[PDB]
């Protein structure tokens, strides 16, 4: 499955992951494309807060979905 992620200032990062990636996994990959740090990535999909150790398909996170990464 094809994802995207959203930077804070609205950079498009796409993804290549599987169902059962989980979000740590996702947070790797973003590290690789930007060198933003895991530890300063919080990620939202369709509003929900997501944690590390949960899975894409947990989330009903599917192709072409869009996460965004957020201050709080
Ligand atoms: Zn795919
Ligand atoms: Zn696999
Ligand atoms: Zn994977
Ligand atoms: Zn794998």
């Amino acid at each position: 499955m094809q994802i995207f992620v959203k930077t804070l200032t609205g950079k498009t990062i796409t993804l290549e992951v599987e169902p059962s990636d989980t979000i740590e996994n996702v947070k790797a990959k973003i590290q690789d494309k930007e060198g933003i740090p895991p530890d300063q990535q919080r990620l939202i999909f369709a509003g929900k807060q997501l944690e590390d150790g949960r899975t894409l398909s947990d989330y009903n996170i599917q192709k072409e979905s869009t996460l965004h990464l957020v201050l709080r």
